[PDB]
């Protein structure tokens, strides 16, 4: 199958400097030639350059870089819909997870019935209303779920975003650090998730059976994999903004990816939050980058059996 | 609920120097404001200062610092029964595991019907008759079980100790390094345990279902959680006196703690054997201390899903 | 039962220097008294000294040290069939995995109906016409399977070797790095294997149920356990020549061993590829050495339960 690669060097969804280098790190870890090695037909859109927004201040005094994030995502959305439109499976390399706003919005533009698999240590479902930090990379899901739009203040530059997917079309895997408001939202709207605790009881295998039952149980449909590198234990992925011990194992991470590929329904994938600068050493940075590449490669066919 | 915290910088239950700094390390890892963050009402008794015993030599030429250990434990037993008395859930930060003699003694003093959940790589049930090292931190359970009574030589400074719980009131989790004599006694008095193998075959959640069936199946009763940091795999908890490979996973460790909290029956908790000096680097020592806090925090409510 | 130990300090099945020090490392990690401690009757054959072959270059310009490996194996083959003959369960401590050519040949010499459990990160089933490196430690299985001999060129010094076991009498456990040609062979001859992926999905316990069904389902028969230390994750077994991430867990490896011991059919065991010189530190070397001993001890009765 054909794969498209887009580098999104964005970092204004949070305050740590360095996530804008994520794309370069992953690329330098051999992502590209690793993909043809599988046999994929490649289309590299290069690394996007987003238009900054001068004097983009706090909305209501906490939401950070609203219109800067809204514009970058609007641009990314057009490139992603373009690739998905030409039949490509879109691979977006992040910066921060706020980019999921644009990639899922651009993807949904052509595959309205898409479902989402969110692999992350966090739920990123805070709204401008419940956030404590004001950092938009922890609010992506808010602006995408239809049942939430009534409790999601509209931010400057977010005009264009239009809530698409239903709360039943997204499943979380790996949650291990959820804020109380986020927990209220997940329970209230019955959003399905499998925390590390659920994985400790059911096992990654049983977890994937179910998430696919929820999403594609009654019918085939486009799958969107938004993979946050911090979903892996910090010992496996040091180079990241918000590490949280007790994460996914290298095998589990690879198992999730392998299982998604076996569905044959992957239409778009996000690999985000890889921050080279936050690594203690050169090796730590390289370890994370390689881990990122493995997840992507494995999502497109790479096997542990050959 | 209200929580009491007692630091017992004791190290004479064994030979390595450094366990006396365990409390400070755990404290310096945020334990205190971490517990408040949960909503617990805290009463910090500070770090106790045990009275030493000059010229406290080997009894029968092997048992080490008998009277020094017997006095420190007596002493601790009173602070603990004081706290338990005022309705506090007593949290003791060790030095070595010989301290359990005091904490369980003092706790039983007010909750005679308490049951014990011992999470350790070792069973710590050697008697002064069966020990090979002579260190007392590997003999705690001996002085506490009633069925062992008459098979436990009386040492200098141990006169005050009176066997409280029965063998049927303690359950082991994590065992992987058991001496032949301990195995003989575990089998002879039918004491229940779940070795690393049992956990491998049953799953950590199936393990917790069972320990609570044995302990609190027929009735509600106070639970004493004695947690030896070496129950965790050495890669997760480096800073400790007697590492043993193939231990508990970070997740399983947290799972045990979460499950205990879910019983709502936790009265006291021991977090022992954290030895900073035994760490290779500064980060390894911090890793162990942070793991210690996560265990305690988790035992009192901290969640992986907010 | 009675056990025989044979040290094979051979390293010419590959290019890295150091594997010849594997036996000493394992021995110096307490192997011998660890086996007595179990109750086993030991017969140490010491460390063999293989006759070098001067001017033993590449056959067809790639196959490395052909006759040197062929001669070393023929000699080992006699010592092994000697021990197996006197009723001993034969334990060979490697150098490199090419030694399996000798150990399995010698073993087969008396127990023609033996079955093989191959615990390795690799399949080591490349033939002289498919290898890329030319190193013979990646081709052992080729000279042993009967259905392959037709596509296996005859090398200098291999005259004596005679294909013994059938393709259905060998099961792989832990595969996670297979070359395209190897994959073709496995599929083509229906050779059974449980890759790290199959393990993540079925669990180590289920894996063993199955391999034993394939091998000893219809009848009891001798078991040859060829255990490459690189089957363990690099974090558990650093000191080895070809590290591959996402491998067996210490607990899983010990589970495999314990399970094989439970069958009571172990005849010979290979513990290969331990290379102390590849360790970054003294401790890393010691860790790998101890792991090797545990696997052997466990395969002969050692329990995590006592
Ligand atoms: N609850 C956190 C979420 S951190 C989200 C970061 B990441 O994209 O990595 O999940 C907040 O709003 O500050
Ligand atoms: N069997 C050992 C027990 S070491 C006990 C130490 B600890 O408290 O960590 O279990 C002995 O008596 O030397
Ligand atoms: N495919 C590799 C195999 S490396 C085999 C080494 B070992 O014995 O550790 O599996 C080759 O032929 O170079
Ligand atoms: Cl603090
Ligand atoms: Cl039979
Ligand atoms: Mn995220
Ligand atoms: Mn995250
Ligand atoms: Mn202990
Ligand atoms: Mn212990
Ligand atoms: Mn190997
Ligand atoms: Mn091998």
């Amino acid at each position: 199958h054909s794969v498209a690669v887009i580098g999104a060097p964005f970092s204004q969804g949070q305050k740590r400097k360095g996530v804008e280098h994520g794309p370069a790190a992953i690329r330098e870890a051999g992502l590209m030639k690793r993909l043809s090695s599988l046999g994929c037909h490649l289309k590299d859109f290069g690394d996007l350059s987003f238009t900054p927004v001068p004097k983009d201040d706090l909305y209501n005094n906490l939401i950070v870089n609203p219109r800067s994030v809204g514009l970058a995502n609007q641009e990314l959305a057009e490139v992603v819909s373009r690739a998905v439109s030409d039949g490509y499976s879109c691979v977006t390399l992040g910066g921060d997870h706020s980019l999921a706003i644009g990639t899922i919005s651009g993807h949904a533009r052509h595959c309205p019935d898409l479902c989402v698999v969110w692999v992350d240590a966090h739920a990123d479902i805070n709204t401008p209303l419940t956030t404590s930090s004001g950092n938009l990379h922890g609010q992506p899901v808010s602006f995408l779920l239809r049942e939430l739009q009534d409790k999601v203040p509209q931010l400057p530059g977010f005009s264009w975003i239009k809530p698409c997917i239903s709360s039943a079309s997204i499943v979380y895997i790996g949650l291990r650090d959820v804020d109380p408001p986020e927990h209220f939202i997940l329970k209230n709207y019955d959003i399905q998730y499998f925390s590390m605790r659920d994985i400790d009881r059911l096992g990654i295998q049983k977890v994937m059976e179910r998430t696919f039952d929820l999403l594609i149980g009654k019918r085939q449909r486009p799958i969107h994999l938004s993979f946050d590198i911090d979903a892996f234990d910090p010992t496996l992925a040091p180079a990241t903004g918000t590490p949280v011990v007790g994460g996914l194992t290298y095998r589990e991470g690879m198992y999730i990816a392998e299982e998604i590929h076996n569905t044959g329904l992957l239409s778009a994938l996000d690999l985000v939050e890889v921050n080279p600068q936050l690594a203690t050493s050169e090796e730590e940075a390289k370890t994370t980058a390689n881990l990122a590449v493995d997840v992507i490669a494995s999502s497109f066919g790479q096997t542990r059996e050959g």
